């Protein structure tokens, strides 16, 4: 632009996931950020990393964080629970712009909200198995009792289009069982997925449970930093996949409300 | 970072805010500081309450405080930006908190907001709702018989009830979905508000919302207080008697034999 580079706080927010998924966190930019340009990568060819080394999920973190980088990003959000578990200090540390990611606003959410100190968090094995949300929570308030529950056969209920139906309904039961004896008042959704799978979830936990959206409480943070230091845009946006930017697009543009949003394929390996 | 956060309100009515402090985040040394003396800050002119506040704040910093919360709703409406922007330190008023929440809630992009005359009249809400997303249509409401309802000590009766189903008799007919609880003091006629409003309305408690954006902040601005107890005890001070703050302080916060003393400001 004539201005030379655009001014700081009119760049884009960068958003990183391992694919689709992280649309439910975008769609929550949308809503409570409508000012922001967004830039926005999902690691489609290399989806899932829930089950990955952690390793594995450190590397291709990285690799989408740079691409981002390169577009000038005036922050980033990992909007994937799985690479925030495993990546999040380690690209917060190294990078001069702000970095945030989905376990800690959760976390935050879940200590205000609960009444009886009694918090339980599901996400995938790679979520879980970090113990990031324990850490998380107990930092600020040490005495809550924390449970963590990995569902892994919730994110291929969400993917093959059955988070409505009666098997999704089933397998929900199945799996949460595990929390039942714990005495729950809140539960965190800590994986991209589970707001599809919400109202299966709130059914299963009861009326008396609030559930936590990653997404929600994660935007939310980022519109009090931009806030804090005025750098918010003043009063398009952009998809990228690893996968095909047809397949990309058909998710998107309906989950989003967006009619001609187009996406593009690049390669990170 | 081991130093305490400082808060500040006009009065007692502020530890609402405290007392979510105490549960979200007990692990860092508290500092507040009332000034009983000269409530109410409702009614009082946008000039007068800045210079009030910056009295207080003034105090705190000489306590070593490593972050500020302006407890006060009527106070930050006027006062935030001027004294985030003059203090070496980060500051936090009650209000961005709401806001932020309740466009956060909302489904149906209808939001209101009550509180005292000043907090209503520097139209703060409408603004930092406005400039963040605006979609959201934001009924404005001042309800000055509230404070003293509260204030009065009989906030759960008939008298009380009738005076909050009054007062929002215009509001419930807005078709909201959300309700910013724009004061220190009506967590305590939070029921009687859910009652009037209906339960699918939202209420948004000031307090719960910013101490929660204060535990984030603490971690960002990496200051938060090691994991453990403080070594030194919470401190509170008031402009007012110290009797009459120690007896609604003590009940209200469950610290037995809670001590407070009394200062001078201005
Ligand atoms: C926004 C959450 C997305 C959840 O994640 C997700 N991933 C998919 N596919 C994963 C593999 N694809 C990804 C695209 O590149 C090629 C490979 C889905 N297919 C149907 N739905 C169900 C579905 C839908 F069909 C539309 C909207 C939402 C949704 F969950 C899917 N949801
Ligand atoms: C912060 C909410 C505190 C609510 O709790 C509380 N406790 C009190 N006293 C302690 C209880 N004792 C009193 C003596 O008999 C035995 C019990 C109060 N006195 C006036 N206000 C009313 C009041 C108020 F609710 C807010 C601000 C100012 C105020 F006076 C009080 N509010
Ligand atoms: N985006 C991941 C779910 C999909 C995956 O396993 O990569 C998460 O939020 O945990
Ligand atoms: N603390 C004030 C209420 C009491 C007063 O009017 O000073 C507020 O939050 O608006």
């Amino acid at each position: 632009v004539p201005r030379g580079s655009h001014m700081s706080n009119q760049e884009a927010i960068g958003l990183i996931d391992s694919g689709v998924g992280g649309l439910t966190v975008l769609k929550e930019a949308l809503k409570q950020l409508p000012n922001e340009r967004l830039i926005y990568l999902g690691d489609t060819a290399r989806c899932p990393y829930g089950p990955r080394p952690a390793e594995q999920v450190v590397q291709f973190t990285w690799e989408m964080a740079d691409f981002l980088l390169k577009k000038r990003i005036k922050m980033l959000v990992i909007a994937c629970n799985t690479a925030t578990a495993v990546a999040l200090e380690e690209i917060k540390a190294a990078l001069p712009i702000p970095v945030v990611g989905v376990i800690l606003p959760g976390a935050r959410a879940a200590v205000k909200v609960t009444k009886n100190n009694k918090i339980g968090v599901i996400g995938t094995l790679g979520t879980i198995k970090s113990a990031s949300y324990e850490i998380a929570i107990k930092s600020k308030a040490p005495a809550i009792e924390v449970t963590s529950l990995a569902c892994p056969k919730f994110v291929p209920i969400v993917e093959s289009n059955q988070y409505r139906s009666s098997v999704a309904k089933k397998i929900v039961a199945e799996t949460l069982q595990a929390l039942q004896l714990k005495g729950l008042d809140t539960l965190i959704l800590g994986c991209t997925h589970y707001p599809l799978l919400r109202p299966v979830i709130q059914n299963v936990m009861g009326s008396h449970v609030t559930l936590i959206d990653s997404g929600a409480e994660t935007v939310g943070e980022v519109s009090m930093l931009l806030d804090y230091f005025d750098i918010a845009h003043t009063p398009p946006h952009e998809f990228y996949t690893t996968g095909s930017a047809k397949m990309f697009e058909e998710i998107a543009s309906s989950w989003l409300g967006i009619e001609n949003l187009k996406a593009q394929q690049i390669h990170l390996g």
